[PDB]
């Protein structure tokens, strides 16, 4: 009946927006505690109501960050007295909120629970583990996730496999990006032909290494001269650095079939992803989104942090290789786009809110 | 090589004193962070060096307690830069210290790890679970403890079954209490005969309930008239309340074989325990100490929070019953006192310090 969502980042806001959107179609009394740009503009691009509470934690040490939110989040939860505190992810905000709620005897729900890198060195893995172990509702995305939570002695009746809300989120936010004439402006001001490949490249293992970078660039060229297809390239500062450095950038400015752009925003880039014919990337995020958006994906790495996309057929791993690349492109351009979605059916915000309604 | 012990309570100080005493016989550079009487006098009764750092956390909310120590403990660990942070138990101090150390990338050791009540409602169980899951060294007292830590996916090579330091502690502190003429003064000023039973009674289930209380008092009387043996009775305010209330207290003042005393200190009471012929109690703590001290124990409850003492033969459960009591007394007064110690061999402070030396 009363529900408090504690968040502190944008990937958090995105994955939680389907939970927020479901909440507006229930009679549950709910609110958001945002921690820290004061993210107003972002909440508005996503048609999301502004957070009732913004808490500036300011900067300072790990210890003081966590402590200041423990104190502040506590003053809010003492005032608001909710029944559930919902958190997603693994930042210091998430653990702080979960800790406070747990000490105030408030039930906590962890959205997208059960992921593990089994590298208990990055502070985020710890965050994940602690937060999961103080949680009453564990909304695990996959069975595998559930089994993780299970090898950790976490009571089976606390675990709910409900898929990932990144599916809901990516779908909904896409629809929102479509109705945005400010960004439809931009989209139409870059895309020429009804056919383009969208390419992103950023991993250090690729841009630092002059070899792999040269290789990949030439790969793109072979792809172009074969398929005579426009490539759109959003390019972060680091890459352009490594390209003017390795004497490759000029070759790219040259090729009139390649269209280069300054980096863009969440929704613009969602537009660019949905309407691509295939996507070429090193980012695990982009692999995920393409798979969700039913766009074929080719990955310029040899290992992937989202291997499930390869398992369903949405994704293929070519790494550095130009033959693997040409071969992949052949397969993906003629790919009937109906892979099973390994991340879920796209109704997880609603389902999570239903399960919370039950309790 | 550099070691930081974070503590905030007396049961903590006790269980850690064997670790401290071992440390004084190693070349390891070490210190104590004490959180909050400013416990100086206690550290001195136990022949323990004063804590380098005392941090007043003051009082305030759960959230602010934890936050203020996160901040303060952090300023110390930034200054001291140790390799290991050692904590024992499950207070807010323990979790705070473990959290800070974990975020500063310092290895954490949990002394007496793996205990579970499986009641994830009391904040202390949570504390236990979180602290264990952020720990590099888990010094579990028993195999059972290890199996707990194990059902929680905690890596087997982090677990070290090394027994409980309460054995070391109780033994050492007893020796210390013996050499204390201020308390040997008191001991000799209560004990008359070389034979006495020491009786403690405090549980609500016993003192609130007029029935069970009447029963037990009369039980004591039957025991007296049979064995003609002095009973020493340390009596907290609550009990004397419930005894003058239920018209029983006067009967106790009457019986000249019963000797009644105002409550006493750690070491005085350790003296009273060691030199008893048998001990009669409802406290799980006292059961533990008696078992460690090789003194037969009779427990006036029907269930015990330290059942292992019954398993080795040191302890028998009579509850309310006067026949069970008479029968127990018969068995215990003729008990060859060599039960296996279910808590460990009494060398755990040293062993823990050895294992920390290895790392």
């Amino acid at each position: 009946m009363k529900l408090s969502i504690i968040l502190g980042t944008r990937p958090e806001i995105i994955k939680l927006s389907p939970i927020i959107r479901a909440l507006e179609k229930t009679n549950i009394d709910w609110h958001i505690i945002h921690t820290n740009n004061m993210d107003k503009i972002f909440f508005e691009e996503l048609n999301l109501p502004n957070p009732k509470y913004n808490l500036n934690i300011g900067s300072g040490t790990h210890g003081e960050q966590t402590g200041k939110m423990l104190i502040e989040i506590e003053k809010v939860l003492l005032k608001e007295k909710p029944d559930v505190v919902v958190v997603q992810g693994d930042t210091n905000t998430v653990l702080a909120g979960a800790l406070v709620a747990s000490k105030l005897k408030i039930d906590v729900a962890h959205v997208e629970a059960g992921l593990r890198s089994f590298d208990r060195n990055m502070p985020e893995e710890i965050n994940r583990v602690l937060t999961d172990h103080i949680s009453s509702y564990l909304f695990a995305p996959t069975e595998i996730a559930k089994n993780n939570l299970l090898r950790e002695g976490i009571e089976e009746n606390k675990i709910f496999v409900v898929g990932n809300t990144i599916v809901d989120a990516t779908l909904q936010n896409l629809k929102i990006a479509e109705k945005n004439e400010n960004v439809r402006a931009f989209f139409n001001s870059v895309v020429i032909d009804d056919d383009y490949f969208l390419l992103t490249l950023h991993r250090a293992e690729n841009v630092d290494n002059k070899e792999r970078l040269k290789n990949i660039v030439e790969g793109i060229f072979e792809i172009i001269e074969i398929y005579d297809k426009a490539i759109i390239f959003s390019i972060h500062p680091r890459t352009k650095k490594r390209l003017k450095e390795f004497n490759l950038f000029d070759k790219l400015k040259s090729n009139k079939k390649i269209k280069i752009i300054e980096p863009v925003g969440y929704l613009e880039f969602l537009m660019l992803e949905k309407n691509a014919e295939l996507i070429l990337t090193d980012s695990g995020g982009v692999q995920e989104e393409a798979c969700i958006l039913k766009v074929p994906c080719i990955t310029l790495r040899d290992n992937t942090e989202r291997p499930e996309t390869v398992e369903v057929g949405a994704n293929i791993l070519v790494g550095d290789n130009k033959e693997k690349l040409i071969k992949a492109v052949e397969i993906m351009l003629n790919k009937k786009r109906n892979w099973k979605n390994p991340f879920g059916n796209g109704k997880s915000g609603e389902r999570i809110v239903r399960i919370l309604t039950y309790g």
